């Protein structure tokens, strides 16, 4: 009973929910216990079900939902944008026997694995409430989009929804895949440059692997790329 976790598309079929992995196979959930998830995309824990388009699967956990958003602006400042008050610790952990980085999961998804830190909080409600303060937006400014342009450029923003001192003391590390729904920002981006896609997608983040503080001398930029990929 060979056992698997990943990101995967959330499929609505008719009321019941399956998923789609990055090889297009979708999974049937077998669970008593319906799946009553609503997301877009999801990271999940399962293991194939025995007698093998489709395959049948038991959840080994509860489905997490994984979807960020993606914006368009024209420039810093104005409508949309976000001010990121806390570096990452990196966008890349290890997952299965490897480390994983941000990547394309299809033509109109990409991901990220965020190594960051949170506060240390013990009850479920207040790790559930911890999550929830950081926000991970992809902002491209469209000012920034020149004729020609095969390179699409993207700032991650990251805002921590707390005060800027017990920002800078979270500690703790945590790891999560967030996705992105880019399909606007592609659009955008034809539009601006009148290319019919890009060559690559650059993810702009600021990072610091010592501790949590923005402002620190070891706080770095660090540019991660995507090559992006088409059927087409
Ligand atoms: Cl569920
Ligand atoms: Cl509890
Ligand atoms: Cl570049």
């Amino acid at each position: 009973p060979q056992q698997w976790a990943g990101v995967v598309k959330v499929n609505d079929r008719m009321g019941y929910v399956t998923f789609t992995d990055a090889a297009g196979t979708e999974l049937i959930p077998t669970n008593t216990i319906p799946v009553t998830l609503n997301a877009r995309m999801a990271y999940i824990y399962c293991q194939v079900d025995e007698g093998q388009k489709s395959i049948k699967i038991t959840l080994l956990a509860d489905p997490t939902g994984i979807d960020a958003t993606a914006i368009t602006t024209p420039k810093v400042g104005e409508s949309g944008d976000v001010t990121t008050n806390a570096p990452v610790g990196s966008l890349s952990f290890v997952s299965g026997y490897s480390t994983v980085a941000p990547f394309q999961f299809s033509e109109n998804t990409i991901v990220l694995p965020v190594l960051y830190r949170v506060k240390n909080v013990t009850t479920t409600e207040d790790i559930k409430n911890e999550l929830a303060k950081h926000t991970f937006t992809l902002v491209c400014y469209t000012d920034d989009i020149k004729s020609g342009d095969t390179i699409l450029k993207l700032y991650l923003r990251y805002k921590v929804e707390d005060e800027p001192a017990a920002i800078a003391e979270r500690a703790t590390r945590t790891s999560s895949f967030k996705a992105y729904e880019i399909s606007q920002i592609l659009r955008e981006y034809t539009l601006k440059s009148g290319q019919t896609k890009p060559a690559k997608i650059t993810i702009v983040a600021q990072q610091n692997e010592y501790n949590n503080k923005l402002e620190d001398t070891s706080t770095i930029e660090k540019v991660y790329e995507i090559e992006y990929k088409t059927a087409e």
